[PDB]
């Protein structure tokens, strides 16, 4: 399994623990086991975005 992730929308990291996206972006998920938010890696960032912004590719 890839483990992607493509984002539904923008978002702006707030935290330094989080990481900023674009609509459109396909991610690498890490860590799905809570519901509300993931880790995730795009490209040499790591960190979390809200789990209602991505949707799993398989």
């Amino acid at each position: 399994g890839k483990e992607l992730v493509l984002a539904l929308y923008d978002y702006q990291e707030k935290s330094p623990d989080e990481v900023t996206m674009k609509k459109g972006d396909i991610l690498t998920l890490l860590n799905s086991t809570n519901k509300d938010w993931w880790k995730v890696e795009v490209n040499d960032r790591q960190g979390f975005v809200p789990a209602a912004y991505v949707k799993k590719l398989d």
